[PDB]
Parts: structure tokens; sequence; C-alpha cells
């Protein structure tokens, strides 16, 4: 087993998982002095479909909103693509406390929290099974998420939570549109990474967000009462879920601006 403890953490998981040590893990530190700036990549465009969201659950070390995957009704297209990818989930990552608590820093610089929307490449391959082991398969939009004022766009997922307070439970989430929580610009950072978590396949085309969004500490709080023990037991607050970043082995982070 796997997980953010000590016993089981990101410092140990290549015991498990000996790909923790490849060359193209993610999270990294983007270092501005040393993107290249691509001419050739093109705007990031989504196009989700609200009707395509379908339930929250909670994975034990965090929780997943996943969508039906059954078709284009939602998709990303653009930037370094030339393949349409189909949305199957969003979810977070947060720290211990306000400090650190993003995956991906930039300059060194770490924020609060993370928020990944994560698709696969249906233009290839017949399903995420497929897709999510192979280099080209998955394309993951990262947020990064500065503690200041309340982000009201949040809202019906925080209110969802004290329907999946413990490890298993899940409740339908309807009616949603995740482009919704993006930044007002969509100019963005690419590299060539990994899943930030095991099974840590290199399988991963980032795309990081220049713009922040916001988050209340509050809110953060709303996160971290989650818990990761299954109903009945001792209460174990999900209280971080941040891998560390890891090194760029010569891989080249572009710059869209
Ligand atoms: C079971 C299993 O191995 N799963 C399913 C759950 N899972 C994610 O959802 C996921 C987690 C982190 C990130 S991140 N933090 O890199 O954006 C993005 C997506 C991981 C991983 C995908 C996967 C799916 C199907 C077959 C193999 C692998
Ligand atoms: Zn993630």
């Amino acid at each position: 087993d796997w997980g953010y403890d000590d016993k089981n953490g990101p410092e140990q998981w290549s015991k498990l998982y000996p790909i923790a040590n490849g060359n193209n893990q993610s999270p990294v530190d983007i270092k501005t002095s040393e993107t290249k700036h691509d001419t050739s990549l093109k705007p990031i465009s989504v196009s989700y479909n609200p009707a395509t969201a379908k339930e929250i659950i909670n994975v034990g070390h965090s929780f997943h909103v996943n969508f039906e995957d059954n078709d284009n009704r939602s998709v990303l297209k653009g930037g370094p693509f030339s393949d349409s990818y189909r949305l199957f989930q969003f979810h977070f990552h947060w720290g211990s406390t306000n400090e650190h608590g993003s995956e991906h820093t930039v300059d060194g610089v770490k924020y609060s929290a993370e928020l990944h929307v994560a698709h696969w490449n249906s233009a290839k391959y017949s399903s995420l099974a497929e897709a999510a082991s192979k280099a080209d398969g998955l394309a993951v939009i990262g947020v990064l998420m500065k503690v200041g004022e309340a982000n009201p766009k949040l809202q019906k997922v925080l209110d969802a939570l004290q329907a999946i307070k413990t490890k298993g439970k899940r409740a339908p989430f309807t009616n949603f549109d995740p482009s919704t929580l993006l930044p007002s610009s969509l100019d963005f950072w690419t590299y060539p990474g990994s899943l930030t978590h095991p099974p840590l396949y290199e399988s991963v085309t980032w795309i990081i967000c220049k713009e922040s969004i916001s988050v209340s500490s509050e809110q953060l709080a709303q996160f971290r009462s989650l818990l990761s023990n299954v109903e009945g037991d001792n209460a174990v607050p999900m209280q971080h879920n941040n891998r560390p970043t890891q090194p760029l082995k010569g891989r080249t982070v572009r710059a869209s601006f």
C-alpha cells in the first residue's frame, strides 16, 4: 500500500513503484528563466458539458469528481496537442498548512493547493485504462491555488463533501462544468511528466496555468476535514496529499506566453 504518511509516503514510493525515480516524474519546479517560449503552441480550448458530471468519491487520500467519458461531450483541444482529449475527473491536492500544498512550484514558490483536471487521449485509445500507461495517453491541467479570498466557484464541490466524509463513500455529482474553476487567462507552461502518485506512470502531458485561482483558509480547512479512515473507525483527517517536486532530468518546460 501507499499514502502520504511517514511509512507509506512519497519518499517510500520507489520501494513498491520503482518508476518513482524515473526520468519524467511530476510534479516539478518551473524555473521561469529556464522555460522555452514555443510559438507553435496553440491556445488551450476546453469545452465541457455539465451533463457529463457523474459522481464524487472519497478515495482515502483525496476525493475525486468523476465524469461520464463514453463520448466527446467534454473535451480539451489545442495547446501542444493535435488529438482531442476527453475529460474524466478533477481533484485537488493540499498541504498540512497554508504555507505549502500545491504540487508544482513556480520559481521555488509553494502555493496552498492545486486543482488537477484530467483527460485521456480518446483519438488514439479506446478507454482510460488503455491510455493511462501510454506516453501520449493523459493530459492534466494544473491550476495553482493561492490562499486569499473565498472562491465561490468552489461552492458546489465543497457543499458535496459532507456526503462523502469517510473512505469509500460516494454520491451523485451532476450538472457541473469544471471549466468554471479555471482562471480567466489560459496562458500556460507544458512539460512531459507523470501521474503524481502511484502508479506514477509517465503518461501525462502537463498544462500548468500561469494565473492562479483563489481559495480561502476556511475552504482549505474543509478539504483537510475529510477523513481517510472508513466509517466507524477512529477519525483520521486527510491533512495533506501533495508530492514534493522531482528532478527535470533534462526535460524542457515550454511556455505559451
Ligand atoms: C487505478 C489507477 O491506477 N488509477 C485510477 C485513479 N487515478 C486517477 O484518477 C488520477 C490520479 C492522479 C492524477 S494526477 N495527480 O497526476 O493529476 C490524475 C489521475 C490514478 C490511476 C489512473 C489510471 C486509470 C486507469 C488505469 C491505470 C491508471
Ligand atoms: Zn493530482
